[PDB]
DNA sequence: CCCGGACCTGTGACAAATTGCCCTCAGACGG
DNA sequence: GGCCGTCTGAGGGCAATTTGTCACAGGTCCG
């Protein structure tokens, strides 16, 4: 299946994506690397690659392509929206879409790399972002370790400000999305929490390969 | 000594959002 | 050439779960 690469860059970016977005977003990146900024995406193969009806496919797209205007990326800092112009469909099943120009060079740099199975079955897109962050520093046997810092882990995954408070964080957060790649990747995660005081400051993963 | 206050934790409620499903009907194409 | 049956996909919806928010009880330490 399709492998994935991206530049550090963009793993480490700021910016607040829904999941079926998320999903377009991997297209686009294959798309433009394997090779002016302009993307196309089929129903039918959208259809065929993620296990859904042609029907569902359609409001995916369509309600994910409408949701892109006014988005940002912040880079740390720097600014950029993603389309610079509305998506639009020349034919049935078929969507022309115009990516910022500007983002080309944070797309292929250094880098992270994961094949596309790998996530297709992740719902919750912090846990997404979550696994992304995992593989940046993974080594090639499958194995790694890396401590994130919990201001840094809201800032970039743009998590919404009731999460500010911990015990709201460990459950709805940190919880389930270990629960989820547990559940859902060839990926085996464990964690454990550094503090400074009463504060908690960090978070510690580890993880191995299936 | 014990207090109110400033911190921290987890859980129960409710509100707001998302999931995979279902139903209708016209477009595009090949037979 | 030209009509129709079938496969697509662009819409309209649902209930069951998940995610986001806050009141409230109960731990600590300090002045
Ligand atoms: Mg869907």
């Amino acid at each position: 299946s399709p492998r994935i690469v991206q530049s550090n860059d963009l793993t480490e970016a700021a910016y607040s994506l829904s999941r079926d977005q998320k999903r377009m977003l991997y297209l686009f990146v294959d798309q433009i690397r394997k090779s002016d900024g302009i993307c196309e995406i089929h129903v039918a193969k959208y259809a065929e690659i993620f296990g859904l009806t042609s029907a569902e496919a359609s409001k995916d797209i369509r309600q994910a392509l409408k949701s892109f205007a006014g988005k940002e990326v912040v880079f740390y800092y720097e600014s950029f929206p993603w389309f610079i112009k509305p998506a639009h469909s020349p034919s049935r099943g078929l969507y022309s879409v115009h990516i910022n120009p500007y983002l080309i060079p944070f797309f292929i740099g250094r880098f992270t790399q994961f094949r596309l199975s790998e996530t297709k079955e992740i719902t919750n897109p912090y846990a997404m972002r979550l696994y992304e962050s995992l593989c940046q520093y993974r080594k090639p046997d499958g194995s790694g370790i890396v401590s994130l810092k919990i201001d840094w882990i809201i800032e970039r995954y743009q998590l919404p400000q009731s999460y500010q408070r911990m015990p709201d964080f460990r459950r709805r957060f940190l919880q389930v999305c270990v629960n989820e790649i547990n559940s859902r990747t060839p990926m085996r995660l464990s964690y454990i929490e550094k503090k400074k005081g009463r504060q908690t400051t960090h978070i510690v993963f580890s993880f191995r390969d299936i």
